[PDB]
């Protein structure tokens, strides 16, 4: 969830 986020952004 934490990487997801961070990828989107």
């Amino acid at each position: 969830l934490a990487a997801a986020l961070c990828q989107a952004l």
